[PDB]
């Protein structure tokens, strides 16, 4: 229909140049897609009552920052129990159900050259707690990513490292940093005070890019909507910040004391919510895929091979989802690396690989709680019809939707290598 | 893994390229042709030609489709050099890596108002006889191709027509005839006469291009290694003209009086086989398949949609081939559109169809003969190996090599929706 | 590599770290990111002009001098606020403190003077506020008018005709506040001389969340038209009251910048704030660095593929200048210029090389301040007798301010833009002069 | 009606496949032909009426192949030439230049010959302005040429033939030292596989086109003509491919110098070679020379992108330039504009010498230089302007890019206006 082509700056995006793109950017064309870029909320006094997180889920918070640089060990497990109430309490409908991730940022060191002995305890007590990622502090080099992966110990060898840039060094030293981490944050608060204020955008801009050049994911921190701290609605710069965060690349967006002591953290998640769906549509797709196709590398991994085949795909039939089969998150983030404009629902049986790949721009996670069938190949479409039933409750899919659907050939991680063109019944 | 010698080989530097004048500039006579010939001979048969030891030479030089000019010769005649096509042809049907289908194309006289008494008479001997191609003489408008199409009595509505441009007004009327032809071919030999010499490398140019663009099979024709017909080796401007009609797009190249009546007739389609080769290296596939993507519309079709994933997974493995099942080679030629670097090796059950399949660039037609299996997806599993084998056999695969397995969900023509990335055991 | 490999062994590696070389040498707009570095120092002067209110924070003569110092190009009077008195007094210590600086024409710095009209209301035509504050604006001799909540092409003819026969000079640039201006963006447009991207109102009329895709796709047909657009409010809003901004605020000029803003604006930041000086400083600061990181690469490109062929001389000198300035890494774009048309037509295909416009024109010098890249230098010699003289004289004065302002050193290369003959719309010479 | 012809449909497309797509046949050529003809002389074109013929039919330069004939033979051939050249010297506004090349033996079983070097020393007593070096191997065989072609052999162009697997591996370092490229074909096609002669040839030409330096396509280009009076639906196809491939020059051997047909060989690559140039994508290949360009601080060079660029904004039907020793024009068609480089000369040597470059239209000035420098200029800038609208280049209301200098003498190129015809 004409009315489909006029929606989510579909006239904007089929611009032969950027310049043209920008030009046909439209006020009246409403975003029609979910929302993909994750929103990053910090826990506190204000975000803490299980009543206050569920409206908080309902608005659109995917992770929980847990602020170690605050509070003792008895405040955060308080904080974990109340998230994973609230997140519980949604779980009698497993169509609706949304997991929310739980990271643990860490105080960092200070006058002190490596892992501070706070951050080895509070460490431990995120292993034992089952946090998902880890924010970790002032990385510095390579080493520091280390510290941090050795103070998790071998039952921590399944939670993420997201590594904190908020110095000069950490921006010279940010190849080596991304090699050994999982992905990155841009911590403006710090990295404004470490370097001229005036620089941070370029400090942004950069790793973002790298970012997306890795597939790593990349996370935009501190200040975004800092107005609704006290205010009910954020300036001009604030709402040209979180959009502009969303147009670098970012995978996800953060609320700092806009959620952990302030007066409007719902209306702060409810208003990220808003910028990043509108931001989506702005994206410049032609351009994005193509440069992302050109600068990866070959590869002779059938889930790196396969992913861009599918994305290929979806962008050849306007796709409305790719619903992607996955253990571990990754066959997940590697579709996701190539953006695509098809919304990637991941169904998984675990739980914690289901918060973990909110990290990853795109990527809407089913936790999948039935048990396995004795026919593996019977297994497989029953996750799939679960895919395509949660996606028709949640509006991403309607009959008549082409989906692409990504498999592999045998249980167990490591094993993507199907694509399946699929239509909506 | 691949090693050094790898990328020095099949204009790979030259292909990396950001630039096409880089590109050019890149090209390296040193570099050596890896791939199988994708570029399809068309032999015109004649007396120079007709012996069944002749045929067996040009086989095994590389002619794909047996050309009888119908201008020329008699029912009798063709139907004679039509059996020693086919007996040398059948002299090979027991080893499987010298046996290779052949297509018989017949070319008719042409018109006169509309089809002439003779080009009813003839067609209807093609369809007796079992002809696979008809190259349609002086095309003009959409018209005679339905006359065509209707003069293919009730039996040979499976014949493929390819029609010929010979004059100003089938330039002019080309996007109609291309409409309804399955095919074109530039027949320079009356298009020089009919419109300025000077002007028909344009007709030759544009007409590539759209027939590129509509994904429908071109052929290039006449005079192409002409000083052959006398002499042992061509002339400067002709190793050119053939070089340049394979970077042109064309998907066939032709020999007429060169194999119908020269002294010889086995070094021409060997120069020709020699020349693509080189040529086909030398294609710039970054430049060309962004093109073809950028140009061709979105589509709903799963089979275009599976296409464009796997020739865009191919490029990212250096995929050694696509192997694709196909019963009516639909599924091969939407392979073909794209112009991959890797063989698109079609595995048919149909011998008419693995005849026809030579007419698109890439297609490496086989034969599977042996009896359907009680379980379909048995059935499948035998033919992608038979593939798998085959290439193996040929020097397409070697263990370890990465494929691209292209099928459907369920039997019978027309719901090819599945691509899957397989490591070769 | 080899495209920069024999100007990088004259020019030096350092001169090739410098101003984000790295980055603009970029095969795409993603490699161009990754390369962006926060050690790579701007060497450029500012291109995008700074507006600033004028209020009772800075309406002081030795504040003004500060100010002026601290890069404001162009000096804002918000007739929402207010009295004519009070605004005239505003004028008076700004022309003071712009003329404290006159002693040397070799460092004068001309300061642009802009009316922002208060608005109609519930009531469509123009008010009859708006009409005695526009008689007051010619009878004082501003060079912009902001002209509040334009909804159409007419709204812009009635600006015209209260400013009368003697306000013909002064320059319309048409406030887009609400859904209306957005829709009829394209005949707003046509008859303006510009546009403001009024984000205050334009972030209440519609929702708070789209009002980055109406600051875009504005910016982006202003660029595409060459018409001058003003990124306007909250900019730098923290500073109000703190020393330094917020995050988002650095970030959204920055963003403004690489958006195509020609000109940046600070509304209670310096008219009621604490910071003033700071305020304009700091928006001289994030502008600098913004402009070294613009993809030129992919920005004149784009320029040029969508820019209609042309057959107007000023036009075709000014790509062919352009083209020729990013050829030898120009210091400088000179240009003679009566109007300010052909500084404006350098402007538009957005020259990494600063255009220096000599004019005997007050005016336009002032004027000129609205496209992004042109630092106007006013010519105050009597005329030559020999014209070819007098143009000379002109060029040279734009190479002696372009030493002495650190524009130029000697072994640079610069583009030279004039005409065949005296008067407006004759400009259709190049020239590539070596410093000596 | 202006924009259907010149394939300017094709020339807007943006993208490569819908310019092919859009090449018309019914688009008639306008422009005049940029890529020069090289007719090879001999016994089937050494008469002065034959000559004349072959001048008119559009042969800008004369190739004397010192393979065969001997120096009294080849002398009088170079008389012909010069007596039919200047047998249309009374309308200066008309006068086409042509150049005379001398194509050596080569060394054969051998470094320089001793052949060679009497034929090198026969060219400098006779004036020719190209040597085309056979079987160039490395550097050292430019300089051996160069060195033989002595002190009053300076002003001649060494354009290197490549006929060997040597000279096409040592290729950059060989055009390094050499003023251009002869893709010599022949020997190519015997020294290396028939089958990989369009490789080397589409490398060397592309590199060519990188460097600046003209670039010769030579050898069997319409061989049949020979005997028959039209040439084969391949050789029409190879002449309309190397100009498409970026050749500057295209060559005649045979076709002209023993042939049955040499003035329709002439006439039929003129026909071919205006068909192709109009099909040229200039859009992709201004782009990528602009972008492959190095960034230069001479200000010829940068005058020179910055006339092209003002050429393309306004549809310039020419780009009139003054120069003395070619090397301005030379630097205008290294940017391949689709307006015709009308270059103004004094120098009767360069103006025959700027063949080699392609769209560059040599005129040459026979007028005594006037008092004030500023006015002599003038005077030449209307010649260019008198002499284009003569030939058909130009007509009032067209717009024009002039290439001037700030000073007199060679190297001080700097200055590009755009001007209106009359
Ligand atoms: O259109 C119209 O008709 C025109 C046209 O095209 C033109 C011409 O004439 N030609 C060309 C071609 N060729 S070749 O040599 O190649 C050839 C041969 C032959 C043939 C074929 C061919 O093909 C056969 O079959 C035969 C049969 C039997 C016997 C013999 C024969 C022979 O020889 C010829 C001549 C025609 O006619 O067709
Ligand atoms: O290089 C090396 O050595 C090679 C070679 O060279 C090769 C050959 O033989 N050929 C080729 C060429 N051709 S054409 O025709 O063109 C020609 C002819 C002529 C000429 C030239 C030319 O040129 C002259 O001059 C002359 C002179 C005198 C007389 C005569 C003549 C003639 O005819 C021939 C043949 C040898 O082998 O030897
Ligand atoms: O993204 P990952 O972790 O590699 O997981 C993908 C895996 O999931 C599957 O699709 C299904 O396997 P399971 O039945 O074990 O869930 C495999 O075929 C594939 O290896
Ligand atoms: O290219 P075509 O003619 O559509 O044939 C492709 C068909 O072949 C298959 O892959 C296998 O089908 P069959 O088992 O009938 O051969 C189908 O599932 C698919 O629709
Ligand atoms: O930019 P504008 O307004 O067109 O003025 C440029 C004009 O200035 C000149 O360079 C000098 O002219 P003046 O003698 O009027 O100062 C003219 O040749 C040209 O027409
Ligand atoms: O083309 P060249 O050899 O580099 O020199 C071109 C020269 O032509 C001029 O425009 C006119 O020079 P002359 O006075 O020597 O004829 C010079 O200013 C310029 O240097
Ligand atoms: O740690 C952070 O979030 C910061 O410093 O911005
Ligand atoms: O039939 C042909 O091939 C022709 O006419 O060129
Ligand atoms: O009017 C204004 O300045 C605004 O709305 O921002
Ligand atoms: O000398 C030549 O021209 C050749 O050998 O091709
Ligand atoms: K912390
Ligand atoms: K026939
Ligand atoms: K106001
Ligand atoms: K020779
Ligand atoms: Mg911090
Ligand atoms: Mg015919
Ligand atoms: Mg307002
Ligand atoms: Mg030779």
């Amino acid at each position: 229909g004409t009315a489909f082509f006029q929606q989510q700056q579909l006239p904007a995006a089929m611009a032969d140049t950027f310049l043209e793109h920008l030009c046909l950017l439209d006020i009246d064309s409403e975003p029609v897609a979910a929302r993909s870029t994750s929103i990053i909320a910090t826990i506190g006094p204000a975000s803490r009552s299980v009543e206050r997180l569920k409206e908080m889920i309902k608005a659109g918070m995917n992770i929980a920052r847990l602020n170690f640089s605050h509070g003792s060990h008895e405040y955060h497990a308080e904080s974990i129990a109340n998230v994973r109430e609230a997140v519980e309490s949604f779980a009698g409908s497993p169509l609706s159900y949304r997991p929310v991730a739980i990271a643990l940022d860490t105080k960092g060191p200070g006058s002190g050259p490596g892992l501070s002995e706070q951050d080895v305890r509070d460490l431990r007590f995120g292993v034992e707690h089952g946090v998902d990622i880890v924010f970790a502090s002032f990385v510095r080099k390579a080493s520091d990513v280390a510290a941090v992966r050795a103070a998790l110990g071998p039952e921590g060898h399944g939670i993420k490292i997201i590594s904190k840039i908020e110095n000069h060094e950490g921006v010279k030293r940010f190849d080596e940093i991304l090699e050994v981490s999982d992905g990155i944050m841009v911590a403006r608060g710090d990295l404004g005070i470490e370097i001229p204020a005036e620089k941070v955008f370029l400090a942004q801009k950069m790793m973002i890019g790298r970012c997306n050049l890795a597939g790593k994911p990349v996370v935009c921190a501190t200040q975004m909507l800092e107005s609704m701290i006290t205010k009910p609605r954020p300036t001009r710069a604030e709402t040209s910040d979180v959009a502009n965060a969303v147009l670098d690349g970012a995978d996800c967006i953060m609320l700092s004391g806009e959620t952990a002591k302030g007066n409007f953290p719902v209306e702060a998640v409810k208003m990220q919510h808003a910028i990043a769906r509108e931001a989506e549509a702005a994206v410049y797709h032609r351009q994005l895929f193509e440069e992302l196709r050109r600068a990866a590398p070959l590869s002779r991994d059938p889930t790196e091979v396969t992913a861009i085949g599918a994305v290929e795909a979806a962008f050849k039939c306007c796709a409305a989802a790719i619903i992607v089969l996955t253990t571990t998150g990754r066959s997940a983030q590697l579709l996701s690396r190539y953006r695509p404009r098809a919304a990637v629902i991941a169904v998984t049986r675990s739980a914690q690989a289901a918060r973990q790949v909110h990290l990853c721009r795109g990527v809407f996670p089913l936790l999948y709680r039935e048990p396995p069938e004795a026919i593996w190949a019977d297994d497989v479409d029953r996750r799939v019809q679960f895919g395509i039933e949660s996606g028709k409750l949640r509006g991403f899919l309607r009959v008549g939707d082409l989906v692409i659907v990504v498999t592999g050939w045998r249980p167990g991680s490591g094993y993507t290598n199907i694509m399946r063109v699929l239509s909506i019944s």
